[PDB]
RNA sequence: UACCUGGUUGAUCCUGCCAGUAGUCAUAUGCUUGUCUCAAAGAUUAAGCCAUGCAUGUGUAAGUAUGAACAAAUUCAGACUGU
């Protein structure tokens, strides 16, 4: 079936790490998507947003390869991107939805005014750089919608944002950039230091040292 | 009610514009047009030229009646006292 490689991935398969956030509050990498599966599998949902082809020059032709970009995610704060190239459009797929799975990120979301329910919209001000493609992210009032672009737009729907404003510029039409603008955008959503976070860090024991005894065998 | 997409390359990222998408109590034109309620309408070029018809007349007890205007009265007198 599966045989991990990795202690983070032994640890997920023995059941001592139960949640996505035991991971990201240590940051450790994650280098095997059967974690992903386990963990958020069944709340997540890919989808392909775009086959691009390349084609590199040789001396009896050009040499076709496609470029396939997915995007997965729950909905309720979790999203990732993934981009493969690949001779095969199938394989692409399958590369890209392993890469997205990979690169799940946790989003943040806050309140624009009044803090009452569930949050709807980013904390605060962000912006995405990709090549020379720039997303801004701006909260937006509940019942505003999501005003982007349909990439963007696709993005948000799947990081769970329910309502925010978006402006973009450069060259937009590059799909990649886009996209991952997008994200990168997303991503810098909990690295905002606000007035909450002034607590002082209380520190837990990282996975590898509370279950060293486990994992020493 | 804070949004983009196609187009320079063998392929890439850009600048940059062209094209597309939507709006006008915005004009005109093409085709089509069964019902109800609203409703602009010779401004844009020529404040260019105009046949014909109409669009400014007016009376209260209280300015002026002798129509040779009508009507009712007067057998005798009457300036006039209804229109
Ligand atoms: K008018
Ligand atoms: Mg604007
Ligand atoms: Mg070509």
């Amino acid at each position: 079936k599966w045989v991990p490689v990795t202690k983070l991935g032994r640890l997920v398969k023995d059941n001592k790490i139960r949640s996505l956030e035991q991971i990201y509050l240590h940051s450790l990498p994650i280098k095997e998507f059967q974690i992903i599966d386990t963990l958020i599998g069944p709340s997540l949902k890919d989808e392909v947003m775009k086959i691009m082809p390349v084609q590199k020059q040789t001396r009896a032709g050009q040499r076709t390869r496609f470029k396939a970009f997915v995007v997965v995610g729950d909905g309720n704060g979790h999203v990732g991107l993934g981009v493969k190239c690949s001779k095969e459009v199938a394989t692409a797929i399958r590369g890209a939805i392993i890469l997205a799975k990979l690169s799940v990120i946790p989003v943040r979301r806050g309140y624009w005014g009044n803090k009452i329910g569930k949050p709807h919209t980013v904390p605060c001000k962000v912006t995405g750089k990709c090549g020379s493609v720039t997303v801004r992210m701006v909260p937006a009032p509940r019942g505003a919608g999501i005003v982007a672009a349909r990439v963007p737009k696709k993005v948000l729907q799947f990081a769970g944002i329910e309502d925010v404003f978006t402006s973009s510029r450069g060259s937009t039409k590059t799909l990649g950039n886009f996209v991952k603008a997008t994200f990168d955008c997303l991503m810098k959503t909990y690295g905002f230091l606000t007035p909450d976070f002034w607590k002082e860090t209380r520190f837990t024991k990282s996975p590898f040292q509370e279950y060293a005894d486990i994992l020493s065998k």
